[PDB]
């Protein structure tokens, strides 16, 4: 009878099937069309809401929430560019495998392309980016449940990692009271509303078989190349290398504690590249490698074999080395194949690491972003997380910093968009519950201004640093033209953040020098809520500074 | 030999080719993969160069510099979520007209899905959304440049209406001196680089035929129907109706001058609806209805026949009526269809919709949102245009203003988004050099608050009114249930506006009294820059009002 009434039920075998699979945060925006959905979302007990207002900055909190927890995220959004808003989010997770689950309410069918108001055509509008789509029918009592939740069962279930996009059509009514249509129809269930597993059990795991000739190529000159990984994974490759005997090569995202700091210096000295000619075997644990010298030897290096290990499918090596794509947790990985204690071969390279962060340290007292990025260790939170923005920021830290062994470090660095930085940071310290540093630049700050209105949430201090270098400065490090480089590429927007922060009534520091910085961060550690310490700095001096070690280290 | 110099000439081909189409404007947002997109435009003459760094704020400023100029806007974007960014915009194109050229740089084919940095896959990421899609081959002289430009004459010519996507791979190296490489390749072109036309002039026009039968429906009782449609069709479509001695409804985009304002409320009362069933032909001119009341006699009306003229094409009828479906500019279509002098028919709705204006009129005193949307007529800048933002301010006007015919108005309201309105009104401003009014609420305010940089530049003074009622009040309009309503739907931000206005240095006024406000506009209107008023009302107020008065005028 009641149509109101069958879409709440219908909505309510969707949302209560996810819970089977893990989902315990649940993203939502506002709407009228997504009510089946978010009022179903609002009476299960399972749930941790969140919400916002910007469809774009919600996809990218969910992001957050994934990218920490490891399990899968749910996101709620009304139909028209409400979805459209959510795809920056769903691009990157199809690249480093969140697990984003986006509920996307629907006009019905009747009234698409017809010019009926916020009705647009919805199903594949991802087009390859979820890893799956499922794309239901209009509801009617006519398809059982049965049908329903084994369809969201077997996306979930079959799911390694990814986005997957649910279109759901509701048609009007979509309010009114709560009678009994639809109650039968539910029952059909049975005990399984009581059960806490999914109503079709269907979870195949995706994996490479342990390589067999591992304990002869482990005896052999190799490299270890270490990118994003867990805290732990780092910890764990940190010592299976030392073991190894062979030299390790750390990204900022690794958690290795970076044993041979600065690569992206080092790298760029001919004495370096000369000792790793003599490598016969590559083993990178994890991808998104982030310095570009290590990107360059990577691009040069010929040895008989490489080797990607990493939990996300598909290619990895952007330079398509003969060699093996093992898809595998890393943890597990290591124990698969393990070290035995062998006498390092690498000779040079420690010297001329220890040099070259010599050469930086020599460099700490300006007040600029390339000492803060070599100098973040001194600022890190204790038990905390730092979140690391895209542009200069994740490159001057890889280059000049040494980072802690085990300390978690998040990022953006799949498709590296400056689009969601705030709203991720966010996600990033709900999901854990810990004090977060997250840094990004000036135009990033910008382009996520209003995940400023999430940030007035946070469950422990979060301190977000802007390095205000007036542009994207890294137009600055890239040899972009002269004549054009300001209006096309730097974009100056000529601001300041104390307004931005006093909008969303979050305190404001901006120091001018180091004893005022370490203040500025004593104030923040003390109350759970986020500090903006914007840190204004002369545009090309970072990018220089760079620039200059670079030269310096590879003439030692 | 040189592929920087290549890639450019390949670039300079492709923009060269848009200046034969009316491309004026092109919006840029930063990026290395763009380069040689982003330096072909910044070399050609031809263009008008906006930028900004949120590229969904880009894509909905070259939507309005198209919905006010009616020509083609090209927007160039950077490789990965920097192009999903657009989606929103390209949406809105597709269902209203506008023209917008969409130049996306890749990373060439090589790098894609093999973990490379911001490379991801680009052809078809916007499905079935733009009108045309071009997915370019990675640049080399052994494709002709006639074949390129042809390519893109195509595209171009052949365009309705809506948006083209160009996606455009470009390998590295990007940057170096520009050498011959290539040149011999454009020359091939001969003197088509001199010329004002196309390489390949392909133009059809689409367009309904006259109605042969026009003679015998305009002799039957008609009711005329006016969306949207340009301030010139406006005051044709009403000299048109009142002509015929037909009824003419209509909305607040239509710019007739409303000649029976108030039909959100008097279509409530049944002797309006009692009187319209003698009707035997509806003609609708424009589409995206906006009012409830207008779309529920829509829906129940059962004309012998119900034309909908508009150059728009596809189903514009979300009713699905039997009739005719006739693609035409509208004033084309009047002059092919012209009135014949009859007496008017209708004598009851005249009568009502003059008792719901003096509803209206009667409670023009309190200081509310739906006061001033009743008396923005009062307000409208001289030789200016009114941009309206959508939820409850598009309706409130509608519903109880009548605006002047033949002032401009402009909206999104295709898929009726609230995450582009700042920064489209931005872009109507620019287009036409006008002085501008614009007014949205507080959450929509707040999506787009980053697009306040652009408003830094207008040429002609700019107010923004931003109606806050903490939080999205259409929801409070529809009968959303009360325990879920606050968190799950209002979703207030509690926030003001004048720190926003301080960041990017615009003045602000926030007038507690009519007085105040028109003090204000006053003062705003003296100098070409954008002026912030916030407009602070009691939530509810204005729903209520609303409420109120169509129940007082469904009971005359
Ligand atoms: C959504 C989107 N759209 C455009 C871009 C292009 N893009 C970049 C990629 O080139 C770099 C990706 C990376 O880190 O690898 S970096 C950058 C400027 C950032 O300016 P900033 O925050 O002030 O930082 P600074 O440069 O240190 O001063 C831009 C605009 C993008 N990434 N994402
Ligand atoms: C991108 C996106 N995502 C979500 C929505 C859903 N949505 C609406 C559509 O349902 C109504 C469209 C219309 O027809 O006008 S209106 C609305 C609230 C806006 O709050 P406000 O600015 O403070 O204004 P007020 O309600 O008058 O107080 C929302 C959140 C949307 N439209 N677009
Ligand atoms: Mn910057
Ligand atoms: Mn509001």
């Amino acid at each position: 009878m009641s149509v109101s009434a069958f879409n709440r039920r219908w909505a309510a075998v969707i949302l209560e099937a996810l819970t089977r699979h893990g989902v315990r945060h649940i993203c939502i925006a506002p709407g009228s069309r997504s009510t089946p959905l978010t009022l179903a979302a609002a009476e299960n007990s399972a749930f941790i809401h969140h919400t916002h207002f910007d469809e774009r900055g919600l996809g990218h909190l969910a992001l957050g929430l994934a990218k920490v927890s490891k399990q899968p995220v749910a996101v709620i959004v009304t139909s028209g560019t409400a979805v459209a808003n959510l795809y920056p989010a769903l691009i990157e997770a199809g690249l480093t495998g969140e697990k984003l689950i986006l509920l996307t309410a629907d006009r019905p069918p009747e009234l698409i392309d017809c010019g009926a108001n916020q009705a647009i055509r919805q199903p594949g509008m991802f087009a390859s980016h979820p890893t799956h789509s499922i794309s239901l029918p209009r509801p009617t009592q006519d398809i059982p449940a049965r049908w329903l939740v084994s369809t969201i069962d077997h996306a979930l279930g079959t799911l390694h990692a990814g986005g997957v996009h649910i279109n759901c059509p509701f048609a009007e009514p979509l309010y009114g009271e709560m009678d009994d249509t639809g109650l039968s129809w539910q029952q059909r269930l049975g005990d399984w509303w009581q059960d806490d597993k999914p109503w079709l059990r269907e979870a195949p795991r995706l994996e490479s078989e342990k390589q067999r000739d591992w304990f002869f190529w482990r005896q052999k000159r190799g490299v270890v190349v270490a990118g994003r990984m867990s805290a732990e994974e780092g910890k764990k490759v940190a010592l299976w290398a030392q073991t190894l005997g062979w030299p390790l090569i750390g990204d900022v995202l690794s958690q290795t504690g970076q044993p041979l700091p600065c690569a992206d210096l080092w790298l760029g000295n001919a004495k370096a590249t000369s000792e790793l000619q003599q490598a016969q075997i590559v083993v990178q644990l994890g991808s998104s490698l982030t310095g570009k010298r290590l990107l360059q030897w990577q691009a040069s290096c010929e040895p008989e074999e490489y080797w990607i290990v990493d939990d996300i499918e598909g290619r990895l090596d952007p330079a398509h080395h003969r060699g093996r794509r093992l898809i595998a947790n890393i943890a597990d990985w290591l124990e698969l194949h393990p070290a035995e204690k062998r006498q390092p071969w690498c000779v040079e390279i420690p010297r001329l690491a220890e040099q070259a962060m010599q050469a930086v340290i020599a460099r700490r007292d300006a007040f600029g972003e390339a000492q803060l990025a070599h100098r973040i260790c001194d600022y890190l939170p204790e038990q905390g997380q730092l979140f690391v923005g895209n542009s200069l920021v994740v490159r001057l830290i890889d280059a000049l910093s040494q980072l802690p062994a085990g300390y978690p470090v998040y990022s953006n660095r799949g498709a590296s968009g400056i689009d969601g930085l705030l709203s991720t940071a966010a996600g990033v310290q709900r999901a854990s519950g810990k004090p977060t540093l997250a840094i990004v630049g000036d135009l990033s700050a910008l382009y996520d201004l209003n995940a400023l209105a999430l940030l007035r949430q946070v469950s422990a201090p979060l301190v977000l640093i802007v390095v205000n270098n007036n542009g994207g400065q890294i137009f600055s490090l890239l040899p972009t033209p002269q004549s054009e480089r300001e209006r096309f590429y730097l974009m100056p927007q000529n601001v300041h953040f104390e307004h931005a922060a006093a909008m969303f009534e979050l305190k404001y520091h901006r120091p001018q020098n180091w004893q005022e910085l370490e203040t500025a961060f004593a104030d923040a550690w003390r109350t759970p809520t986020t500090t903006v310490i914007e840190m204004v700095v002369n545009d090309t001096d970072g990018a220089q500074t760079l620039q200059q070690l670079l030269a310096q280290v590879s003439h030692l």
